DNA sequence: GCGATCAGCG
DNA sequence: ACGCTGATCGCA
């Protein structure tokens, strides 16, 4: 029903300097990952190309590579990681309907075309679910359903550029998709290609050592419980401690008990099982998450992990790494912290460089509230986090150990974020009465803080939609619920997502400036990871000197807010050493 | 498949 | 009854 070209080779008219394309990557892990269609529709027509024809071509691979043959796409990151693996690059992708759905709304969860081509009331194109099928039945078509799959697909990112960037520009959005989000695109498929390397070595050693402490630990369990049960499961996990043992219940889940690790740390006076039992999952998700699952997704030849980064993903425009999540790698226990000793140079006399911003969202808080005392304190590099230690535990700067600045840390956020008194109380072991007027104190000191809040709700309410400093946006429908559970999440999304999503575009910025920095001072140095305000960086020992002096500037320039945005760097030979 | 849990980022 | 994630595991 669609008219197109099966192509048997590459021709001229196929290599026009405008075109819509499509590089099928049916797996969903695209690394390495087989290649199954080629469609390009352009004023000629369209056509279909086995890969084995066009990536064999010169003159298609000449036509991917060059930035003045102006390519419109579907999720391009897909499409060229998967080019790269198979030594071909693609650029000059002007257009990428995945982040011009995802700008507009990001809660459409748009993952194909067809998702996304409702949007604008398109629908001559099916749902790739359709055509490939689901979970196991999974299956590339017979080539001329495939085809016609991706000619439809192409087809409609041709239509749909322009109605797209049309509501983009009404929006705000068109220079955030332009300038913001499809260069960023181009940098965290390098990123993605490059990996990360792995002491393999080193971590199935720690494998080896935490199997014999799981024993050890999982024994004292079993002695103190009496018998022995699936610690990991809450049913037998519930009846020794809440009716073998009798401690008290301080939670029910919708399941029954809650066996929570702030559940344990309250019972831990009451017995001294559920030390030990969290010790025991401490070790396992080590074992299960960091040590068995990152072995797993390393690629042995090379012994690098190739994350993927979701630009697509988050409410708030965040990135969101998977296939190994690379932005939760253990970092606050010591046990776990070691971990970070595995992840080493992909080259000798290489080093990693890592720097971020400190208390980003706070800075912009400040800015987006106007508030004149919070302002000042970062005027004053002020670490709020310590200062808040300071007056919650009554000590001094010198006295406040890591745990009660990282108390503080949850207490500065989530007041700032909605926290209930109930809420602050639980996590300081201190009154309900008292946590209310820490709250009201807190707002006395940052009175602008709380106009700020009450208006961003007001806001929201007249709007449909809170935005970002670079206008993201984010509906928020129930901001008028009648429900009052349904409303008052709502009403916190409103306080968080304008700050928290504004500190993702500062860092999206940062990293498209870090790259045309680092190409202009002609550095082999590059990206590695984004850990949400954190950039961590490869590079040659000899050009450390230089990443410390660029690599600091280059983000604290970023953006200008009313306050200064700080940064602290770090390198040393594994990303261990780079904190 | 989903809820609980927990690792990280703020 | 602060917010944003992803992986693992058990299953009331
Ligand atoms: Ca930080």
């Amino acid at each position: 029903k669609m008219a197109f070209t099966l192509a048997d080779r590459v021709t001229e008219e196929m290599l026009a300097d405008k075109a819509a394309l499509v590089v099928e990557v049916v797996e969903e892990n695209y690394h390495d990952a087989p290649i199954v269609g080629i469609a390009v529709v352009n004023e000629h027509g369209r056509f279909f190309l086995r890969p084995e024809t066009a990536l064999a071509d010169p003159q298609f691979v000449a036509w991917l590579g060059d930035e003045t043959k102006k390519k419109s796409m579907f999720d391009s990151k897909r499409a060229a990681v998967a080019l790269k693996w198979k030594g071909i690059e693609l650029c000059g992708v002007s257009f990428d309907l995945l982040l011009a759905a995802y700008l507009l709304d990001p809660a459409q969860g748009v993952d194909d075309v067809a998702a996304a081509a409702k949007m604008k009331q398109y629908e001559a194109v099916r749902p790739d679910e359709a055509v490939y099928g689901k979970g196991a039945k999974r299956a590339v078509p017979d080539e001329p359903v495939l085809a016609e799959h991706l000619v439809r697909k192409a087809a409609a990112i041709w239509e749909l550029e322009r109605p797209f960037l049309d509501e983009l520009r009404r929006n705000e959005q068109d220079r955030l998709l332009v300038e913001l989000e499809q260069p960023l695109s181009s940098i965290l498929a390098e990123m993605e290609f490059a990996g990360v390397k792995v002491d393999t070595k080193r971590l199935e050693q720690m494998g080896k050592e935490l199997a014999e402490q799981l024993g050890t630990v999982e024994q004292r369990i079993y002695e103190l419980a009496g018998q022995e049960f699936n610690i990991n499961s809450p049913k037998q996990l519930g009846v020794i401690l809440f009716e073998k043992l009798q401690l008290p219940v301080l939670k029910k889940t919708k399941t029954g008990y809650s066996t929570s690790a702030d559940v344990l740390e309250k019972l831990a006076p009451y017995h001294e099982i559920v030390e030990n039992i969290l010790h025991y999952r401490q070790l396992g998700k080590l074992q299960s998450t960091y040590i068995e699952g990152l072995l797993k997704v390393v690629r042995p030849a090379t012994k690098k992990v190739h994350t993927i980064f979701n630009q697509a993903l988050t409410q708030t425009g965040r990135l969101s790494s998977t296939e190994p999540n690379l932005q939760n790698i253990p970092i606050r226990l010591e046990e776990g912290r070691k971990i970070r000793q595995a992840f080493v140079p992909s080259e000798s006399d290489w080093l990693i460089f890592a720097a971020d911003y400190s208390q980003i969202e706070l800075r912009v808080l400040a800015h987006i509230a106007e508030d004149d005392n919070l302002m000042e304190a970062f005027r004053r590099d002020l670490d709020i986090h310590t200062k808040t230690a300071m007056d919650i535990f009554q000590v001094s700067e010198d006295e406040v150990t890591p745990n009660m600045r990282r108390q503080a840390k949850a207490v500065n956020y989530g007041i700032v974020y909605g926290i209930s008194d109930y809420g602050l109380a639980q996590n300081l072991n201190i009154s309900r009465k008292e946590a209310a007027e820490f709250i009201e104190r807190y707002f006395e000191s940052f009175p602008g803080v709380k106009r700020y809040m009450e208006n961003i709700v007001q806001e929201a309410k007249q709007k449909g939609y809170v935005t970002t400093l670079l206008h993201r946006r984010r509906y928020l429908p129930d901001i008028t619920s009648r429900n009052f559970n349904v409303r008052s999440f709502a009403e916190r999304m409103a306080m968080n997502t304008p700050i928290q999503g504004s500190a993702a575009d500062i860092i999206k910025k940062a990293m498209i400036d870090l790259n045309a920095r680092l190409k202009e001072e002609r550095l082999q140095a590059h990206l590695l990871l984004q850990v949400h305000d954190e950039l961590i960086l490869e590079a040659p020992k000899e050009e450390m000197e230089r990443l410390c002096r660029l690599v600091p500037e280059v983000m604290e320039q970023a953006v200008t807010l009313r306050v200064p945005l700080k940064v602290d760097y770090h390198y040393g030979s594994t990303w261990y050493d780079a904190k």
